[PDB]
């Protein structure tokens, strides 16, 4: 049951199933995985495709010849299984040179290098068919207040993204950019910490239409925010270009648990929203099989990601299809929220005595919203207890 | 020492010093304050002005004659003291009619009422000299996932703000709007939860230039975010129209402690930023003298708000003026952060071998940022331990 197939558009980063298990207080527990093995094993599990940071595919410091060898064998695995590469990104956080950031490093020479490293990988991403190029500025930020002048840093971040937009436009590439927010970790505070901050920043870019967000479940939850609400705002703005799915148990270090784990109810409301809105992008998992696991546990956790999406999809569909739920939505006036407040116009509203002078505030206040019955029907559907 | 005077632009909400101390677990500990007394006492402490919600000044449900008497008395106190009213706002959260929101209530009749209530108070705020009209949508949101279709709610929120923009433009008013974010409380999750989300939302309004943010220290801190960073993004966007100052001790209920309390280092970096950026708006305190206090404690707490801003202003100015700090900023390359990354342009950057092939990544990585020395000089200045 709940068997994933390629048309579900489930994708995984090479760094996810390939995570060797090095955490903040521990050494690796698993050997490195060959990207070719990951492509084949994920295809066998029903995945649609894979994603990568430049340095996941090509060892940092590779010569052109070595680079070609690594890419060629990866492309052969893609050609053999029909696996796609819908998104790619740059590693601007592992190497010690990026200790104070890539695009917003205080050192100007580092900022220039970060852009050149990014541009090289945009070309490769385009060759492999990526539709979205993600940017996760994990080193952009500070541990102390005087270390980073944030207005200057935002000028530098805008400059970098504007140069990247000029580059893709000049080359005639159709690829678009997606900024992936995170509030903290590895930096004390990271710039553009939430979906909101990233959406706002994009509106200051020279070509805003080329940029959207790649929200990650766990990242918004690291700020204690409601992920489904943030995704609704990104959809409302026309900016949900991609999404990173995983689990997180509250406000703490970035867990990257398999999707479904962590906040289960939020996962249900997220899937309900993605399916009801008709999101058509990749269902990408950015997760880390816990370091307690061996390679069998790695594939069992990857399979669990997809399985939980599919179970939740079925429950959300059953919830929305239930006439008792549609009745409860009407009882809670969900449909009334879709009606314009004042399509009659400002003057009409001002002249409408029923909107103020003769408005029965006490009768309106006494009307229960019936949200608890609605939510218990949602709970019953999620648990299969109807 | 550190005596506030009117040109410091310190302002207070009537509801701050007037908070009777009622919380959900306890009854009022202080009698209601007459707004006239608050105006007089705040003026004696060196305040520049006061702000109000409609219902703080005019009891909800007041007749026209009652309304006129309350406004007349308040105007007389302002006239007598010279106190200004730079900002006002609407109470769209106390009355039970707003239990599911004002602008985004599921019930359409409540949304219309919320707009009429707001428009009535905009006229009064303009007459009293306000430059900014704040909106805190404290009831906009949900406790459960199915209760609110967030995309429809954002359509309704946009419609409401667009109608208010149409209204002030039709009347020829110069007043501007400021959205005050909060992530949660009183709702399980509130819409437009952070500075970022509000900034992004403003870019979808019909007349974006009329709207900015009114960020509150404690509210961004309720999401564990860096308040100075969020203020820097608002300044960078040209949207810091007003600000709410207070204290908060981490991730918990909204404390509204006096300014300086809570995260003291963040208060220092905030004042450093506001003064270095030349923010010219009100330094508004949205605080609650703890309910442990009597009226003497209310005025001591209000005085402490202003005193702490002035101490921090002195220490931030001494920090920035110190030649040893200017040297440390150079050692940490804060000056390089202000230089464009690639004003030579994209083609020059692509052709620059010093930015890629010939970039000595190990030499750059070996350079210490010297951020700890810089931060310890900041600590020494804040504590007067130089
Ligand atoms: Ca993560
Ligand atoms: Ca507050
Ligand atoms: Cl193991
Ligand atoms: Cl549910
Ligand atoms: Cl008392
Ligand atoms: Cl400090
Ligand atoms: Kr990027
Ligand atoms: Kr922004
Ligand atoms: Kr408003
Ligand atoms: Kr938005
Ligand atoms: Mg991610
Ligand atoms: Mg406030």
């Amino acid at each position: 049951n709940y068997q994933p197939t390629p048309e579900d558009r489930f994708t995984f980063g090479l760094w996810t199933v390939g995570w060797q298990g090095r955490d903040p207080f521990g050494d690796a527990t698993r050997r490195a995985l060959d990207p070719v093995e990951s492509v084949r094993r994920l295809a066998e599990l029903g995945a649609h495709g894979v994603t990568f940071h430049d340095d996941d595919l090509i060892p940092f410091g590779s010569s052109d010849s070595e680079r070609e060898e690594h890419v060629k064998r990866f492309r052969q695995a893609l050609d053999d299984t029909g696996m796609k590469v819908p998104m790619a990104t740059t590693n601007l956080f592992t190497h010690p040179v990026f200790k104070d950031g890539g695009f917003t490093a205080n050192d100007r020479d580092v900022r220039r290098y970060a852009l050149r490293k990014t541009i090289r990988n945009i070309d490769l991403a385009v060759e492999l068919g990526a539709e979205t190029y993600v940017a996760w500025g994990g080193r952009e930020g500070a541990e102390s207040g005087g270390a980073k002048d944030v207005r200057d840093a935002l000028d530098r971040m805008k400059e970098a993204f504007d140069l990247l937009g000029e580059y893709v436009t000049s080359q005639g590439y159709d690829i678009r950019f997606a900024i992936e927010p995170k509030p903290n970790e590895p930096r004390g505070d990271i710039l553009l910490p939430t979906v909101g901050h990233a959406l706002a920043f994009i509106e200051r870019l020279e070509r805003p239409e080329l940029y959207g967000v790649n929200p990650e479940v766990g990242h918004e939850q690291m700020a204690g925010l409601n992920f489904p609400h943030g995704i609704a705002q990104a959809l409302w703005a026309g900016k949900l270009f991609h999404i990173d799915l995983n689990g997180q148990n509250g406000i703490k270090y970035d867990q990257d648990l398999r999707f479904g784990a962590g906040d289960l109810r939020a996962a249900f409301w997220l899937v309900d929203l993605l399916e009801s809105a008709g999101y058509s992008g990749p269902r990408h998992f950015d997760f880390k099989p816990p370091r307690t696991e061996d390679f069998d546990g790695v594939w069992a956790s990857a399979a669990g990601c997809m399985r939980n999406y599919l179970i939740l999809k079925e429950r959300a569909a059953a919830f929305r299809a239930d006439p008792e739920v549609q009745e409860a939505l009407r009882a809670s006036r969900l449909d009334e929220l879709a009606r314009p407040t004042a399509a009659d116009g400002l003057q009409a509203l001002l002249d409408d005595r029923s909107a103020f002078e003769e408005f029965d505030v006490d009768a309106a206040a006494a009307r229960g919203m019936a949200f608890e019955r609605l939510d218990q029907l949602a709970m019953d559907h999620l648990l299969g207890a109807r």
